[PDB]
């Protein structure tokens, strides 16, 4: 589907409903492979002579394909103007470009905004080529609050997840066995945003 389409057609009501999106084959494959290749070019540098994190705006040399996602996520959460539960979205953070050491270890259940700090989307582009979950590890898995189910969702290749930040979605992360690499944006509402900032001295 055109963004405008998948946009109201399956994002929007699938939010709506499970607050949880799953989106595949988001950018191809050419285009996902590049941003692996800047991905790994951030965080594989070699040496001279926990996991590691980056905040990429997406102009920053050799972060050219990084801002293209940035960008097709934004074209997606424009085209949903207004149609994600009461939110107004007027911004977004970096993207968080995350590398995850394949070492046994997962990430403890959290919610991403527990306390009203103004994202209200949690966006998730997984750009591991041919990863297998099955062997490899990795599964995020999501509790919808108050739901008898819950989601477990493969870190697949090209693969775009949504889900509200709020508490209505405690997440956890499974341990994997090789190294892994996402991109993670949130999407700001515009008067949670302001109700937060209010507390700060000019400081943001
Ligand atoms: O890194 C992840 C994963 N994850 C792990 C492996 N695969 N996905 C799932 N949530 N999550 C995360 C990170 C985060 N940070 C990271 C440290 O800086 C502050 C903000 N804030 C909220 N959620
Ligand atoms: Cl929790
Ligand atoms: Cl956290
Ligand atoms: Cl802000
Ligand atoms: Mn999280």
């Amino acid at each position: 589907l055109p963004a405008l389409k998948l946009a109201l057609e399956y994002i929007v009501p699938c939010m709506n409903k499970h607050g949880i999106c799953v989106v595949d084959d988001f950018l191809g494959k050419e285009t996902g492979q590049q941003i692996g290749d800047e991905v790994r070019a951030l965080h594989d540098t070699g040496k001279f002579t926990g996991d590691k994190i980056t905040w990429i705006e997406g102009k920053e040399p050799g972060c050219e394909t990084i801002g293209l996602l940035m960008s097709s996520m934004d074209d997606l959460i424009r085209h949903c103007n207004g149609k994600l539960g009461s939110y107004k979205i007027n911004g977004r953070t970096k993207a968080m470009v995350a590398c995850y050491p394949g070492n046994g270890t997962g990430y403890v259940r959290h919610v991403d905004n527990p306390n009203g700090d103004g994202r209200c989307v949690t966006c998730i582009y997984y750009l591991n080529k041919d990863w297998d979950a099955k062997v490899s590890g990795g599964i995020l898995r999501i509790f919808p609050e108050g739901k008898a189910q819950f989601a477990d969702i493969e870190p697949k290749f090209d693969r775009l997840l949504f889900f509200w930040s709020d508490r209505r979605n405690p997440h956890e992360v499974q341990p994997a066995y090789a190294t892994r690499y996402a991109i993670t944006v949130w999407y700001f509402d515009a008067d949670e945003r302001a109700r937060a900032k209010v507390k700060y001295l000019t400081g943001e």
